[PDB]
């Protein structure tokens, strides 16, 4: 039950409502949540010091989108270069073919997603969020289940949000039988995940959300026993919004757009957070700052699947809250937060050639990435270095010969590096990795673990 510091932090960027940063400063942490901020902290109810010298530290980058079970699709020729029917198609297919040869049951899962949230670890990411829709079985296989051991038994901060895909090619479907779960088999699966699963008090370190996959791929009746479902137990909804695609399919079906559509079925609400987001009509913009919903930018699948740059300014200049997140593997194809707000830094400027004010700043980017995915999230316990809030922190070396001449720390972490690697890493106040190694989890024998139950 005794203390832990972190001593003479070269910066601290903190997040909280002033933007506060601190030079050769301190973080006290007690169990679970941060104790106090500052300069030269009593080193007295204390049982460890931690060298913090030559350090930045962030609070944990938190991964509001994840598919864990596709870091199993990683880097396949036959889907470098195609466009999202074709990969989607191709994802389908494969997930599907290994699932019935048995190659693809929750065990492997467990371990496939043992190795993506360890990378997430090592990339400084404290929280994540996955997003499995894939259950076949006919009872619902515990593949969530599986996810969650994995997490709990690394230690990270995780939501599980229970996915689908409940409109059949028979509706109106473009995904596949055996994928097409009833309805009520979707919404009676989630019931029990959250009396199992779901800590709902602060410094929660598991919790359940529900999540269609989207507006063209699942029931109009899911979303609206997810709305009920989630006013009746508190957790919150997700989903994707806004896929070039979207707002041709759901106009064929509904006669409406997606925003129309999740308005009508009680999703215009601040219990929601978005995937992608990449073309809303800008009329609908103002609404959703209204609705009080979130949004999650997801730069490098946006990029990979040809569909463009999401617009980012104008949510941010909206106000609605803006999350990070990377998606699966198979569409990334890393893990790796960080990295990844490099290319959201770069690749919105372009479109804006002569206004770099619009352009995103690695301070809004480092926002996106902790705070705001904290508010995706529901978190206000989360995504900020302040007293009464978790002890969940990030931290780089910035002494390494690819970071010398660096004048500010905080654009020189996004800007420049030849890795992504964290060197200190606490979540709920346990620290995960030290010296860029986890100091709990065995690297090698997870790596080791998880190749051998790779599908060819
Ligand atoms: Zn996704």
């Amino acid at each position: 039950e005794r203390m832990i510091l972190i001593r003479g932090l070269t910066r601290v960027i903190t997040f909280d409502d002033q933007e506060r940063e601190l030079e050769d400063a301190d973080i006290l942490i007690d169990g679970p949540k941060i104790v106090a901020v500052g300069k030269n902290l009593s080193d007295r109810s204390v049982s460890r010091t931690i060298d913090g010298r030559g350090m930045i530290a962030l609070p944990g980058l938190i991964n509001s989108h994840q598919h864990l079970y596709e870091g199993a699709m990683r880097a396949i020729p036959q889907l470098e270069r195609v466009t999202m029917a074709s990969w989607l198609e191709g994802v389908l297919t494969r997930s599907a073919g290994w699932w019935r040869d048995g190659k693809f049951g929750p065990d492997v899962i467990r371990e496939v997603a043992r190795a993506v949230l360890l990378e997430s670890l090592l990339g400084g990411i404290t929280t994540v969020a996955d997003q499995h829709p894939f259950f076949p079985g006919a009872t619902a296989d515990s593949y969530i289940d599986a996810t969650i051991e994995a997490a709990t038994d690394l230690g990270i901060r995780f939501h599980a949000v229970r996915s689908s895909m409940t409109l059949g090619k028979s509706e109106g479907g473009f995904c596949d039988d055996l994928f097409v779960e009833p309805v009520d088999r979707v919404v009676q699966h989630c019931l029990g995940l959250i009396d199992q699963y779901h800590e709902p008090e602060p410094f929660g370190m598991v919790r359940i959300a529900l999540g269609p996959c989207g507006v063209t791929h699942d029931k109009p009746e899911l979303f609206e026993a997810f709305a009920q479902m989630a006013a009746d137990y508190d957790v919150r909804l997700h989903t994707h919004f806004y896929e070039p695609l979207d707002a041709g399919m759901s106009d064929h079906l509904y006669g409406m757009t997606p925003w129309r559509f999740l308005e009508k079925h009680g999703w215009a609400s601040d219990r929601v957070w978005l995937a992608h987001a990449v073309v809303p009509p800008r009329e609908e913009i103002p609404e959703f700052a209204d609705a009080g919903v979130a949004i999650a930018h997801l730069i490098a699948p946006d990029l990979r699947l040809g569909w463009g740059l999401a617009p980012i300014r104008e949510y941010l200049d909206a106000g609605i809250t803006v999350g990070f997140g990377t998606t699966g593997s198979a569409s990334n194809d890393g893990g790796n937060l960080l990295g990844d707000l490099r290319l959201a830094a770069l690749a919105h400027r372009p479109a804006d050639p002569n206004e770099p004010e619009k352009w995103l700043s690695a301070r809004e980017l480092l926002r996106m990435a902790t705070r705001g995915s904290a508010e995706c999230l529901g978190r206000p316990d989360l995504g900020v270095l302040e007293e009464g809030r978790a002890a969940d922190i990030a931290c780089w070396r910035l002494d390494g010969v690819d970071r010398v001449g660096v004048h500010d720390p905080a654009i020189g972490l996004i800007m420049t590096g030849l890795s992504d690697r964290a060197s200190l890493v606490v979540v709920n106040g346990q620290v995960l990795v030290e010296n860029e190694r986890p100091v709990l989890a065995d690297l090698e024998r997870i790596v080791a673990n998880t190749t051998a139950l790779i599908p060819k």
